[PDB]
């Protein structure tokens, strides 16, 4: 059975960098204090 495969290649199909667009832009959006 399959879990999330066309999950994941779903998000790197539509953005560039897969773990690179939720936290990481936020990340340094809002750091200031790190």
């Amino acid at each position: 059975m399959g879990k999330a495969e066309n999950y994941e290649l779903y998000q790197v199909e539509l953005g560039p960098g897969p773990s690179g667009d939720m936290a990481a832009k936020m990340s340094k959006k809002k750091a200031g204090r790190g």
